[PDB]
């Protein structure tokens, strides 16, 4: 049978030392009391303002509201995509920055989680240095695998959330968060967790734990680590890759701050603006109007264009507004940036329209035409499929169930009669005709 260990078992510590040596635990005692005060107050203040939300996530074709509710705080302009959902940071006061976008208390709370972020980073570097020293018995690889750019805050009150699946392999009881890896992190990057609980026969049901197992493996007993108020733990190096973890609910409300190094090479505002500019290079930009005319109709430039159009629409606008407008509750940092990405995308609807006009044109040899179609067709079919997916996802029986405060908005969205927009929202007819054309004979 499947079993787990806790500090109650003699094997616990040796199983820890032998098969989870990259799991580190620093009890509340190792953390200054003033930091405990500022951090716990910050949690409570964010909860009081209604800043944490359950996400209407997606999993294997199903829309599911997270039991846990969350907020993501970190570097400005930075995102973190988990479960096909792109969380946008409410910014913290990282250097050379200013946020008139957040509220006094909320801004102070992000300040605090910045302080906590710095603290944990220092501990993580210390621990990775110790780890390397044991082994063999770069400095910059360590620096970068501890360089937390975000933190995902969690809240769950099990008493007002009586809907928890049981741990299915080791009898660890009730799961606030089931077995998973933390995804979309920088390779071998550490993860640090601050745990704030509002304080026989296996683990204690009343007390929050984090569960650990080896991937693919349910014969090796799992480890259930008890978490008391202010305990921190670190997942080092490849632990998050080779092991899975879950969060086992106790009986009392609990917050957590999960600091991570998000892989954001295609996940920052700067990055997505730069891609937009790149696409608009193919556009004569003397003036902003509806007479969009393109500098080139070379396949490669058109393919790239339609790809960037898809990127900004679906990984950026539809993601942001699917949660909308709940960010506005904590900050307005993303208000202008999202307006601007919407205007760039509008232009791109324009570009696509120039391309269609060009393919449906008199003096154009069918060879060049077919070149263009093969270059853009994949992108338009993906655009249609992803629009159906987002519209439907915006209308799930469960989507239309949570507060208007966070009802998904399907945006951008326009009716067939919408004269401001050059192309229909529904691309079915267009894609049909293009396919037909490429098959003539
Ligand atoms: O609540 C936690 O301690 C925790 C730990 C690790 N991961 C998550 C998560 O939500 O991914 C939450
Ligand atoms: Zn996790």
């Amino acid at each position: 049978r499947g079993s787990h260990m806790t500090p109650k078992d003699d094997e616990f510590y040796q199983q820890w030392q032998l098969k989870y040596p990259k799991l580190i635990l620093r009890e509340a005692s190792s953390v200054s009391e003033e930091l405990h005060k500022e951090v716990q107050e910050a949690f409570l203040t964010l909860h009081k303002h209604g800043c944490l939300f359950r996400d209407l996530v997606r999993i294997q074709g199903k829309d599911l509201l997270t039991p846990v509710s969350r907020i993501l705080i970190g570097n400005p302009g930075c995102t973190y995509k988990y479960l096909n959902t792109r969380l946008f940071t409410v910014p913290w006061p990282v250097k050379g920055s200013n946020i008139k976008h957040t509220e006094a208390e909320i801004a102070a709370a992000c300040e605090t989680f910045l302080k906590l972020n710095d603290y944990l980073q220092i501990e993580t570097i210390q621990a990775l240095e110790e780890l390397a020293a044991k082994e063999k018995a770069d400095e910059v690889d360590i620096k970068s695998r501890a360089a937390y750019n975000v933190t995902l805050l969690n809240f769950m009150d099990p008493q007002k959330m009586p809907y928890l699946k049981e741990e299915p392999y080791f009898g660890m009881g009730k799961m606030a968060v089931s077995w998973h890896h933390d995804e979309n992190l920088v390779d071998r990057s550490a993860v640090a967790v601050y745990s704030y609980s509002c304080e026989l026969e296996g683990r204690d049901p009343d007390i929050w734990h984090v569960g650990f197992k080896i991937s693919w493996d349910i014969e090796t007993p799992g480890l259930a680590i008890p978490l008391h108020q202010g305990d921190c733990y670190f997942m080092l190096d490849d632990l998050n890759a080779t092991h899975q973890h879950c969060v086992l609910a106790g009986s009392q409300p609990r917050f957590s701050s999960t600091h991570r190094v998000a892989e954001c090479s295609t996940g920052t505002l700067d990055y997505i603006l730069q891609r937009c500019q790149l696409a608009l290079q193919n556009v004569c930009d003397d003036v902003d109007n509806d007479d969009v005319s393109l500098k080139s109709f070379e396949p490669a430039v058109l393919k790239q264009g339609e790809e960037i159009h898809n990127e900004v629409e679906f990984e950026w606008l539809r993601q942001f507004w699917f949660q909308g407008n709940r960010y506005r509750k904590c900050t307005d940092w993303w208000c202008q940036p999202m307006a601007q990405l919407e205007a760039l995308w509008k232009k791109m609807e324009g570009v696509t329209n120039a391309v269609l006009h060009e393919v449906k044109r008199e003096g154009l040899p069918v060879e060049q035409r077919n070149e263009i179609l093969t270059a853009i067709l994949a992108s338009l079919t993906a655009r249609q499929n992803l629009r159906r997916e987002w519209h439907a996802r915006c209308q799930s029986r469960i989507a239309r169930t949570l507060p208007a405060d966070q009802k998904p908005e399907c945006r951008p969205y326009w009716e067939k009669d919408d004269a401001s927009m050059p192309l229909p929202f529904d691309l079915t007819d267009i894609v049909s005709e293009l396919r037909g054309q490429l098959l003539e004979a």
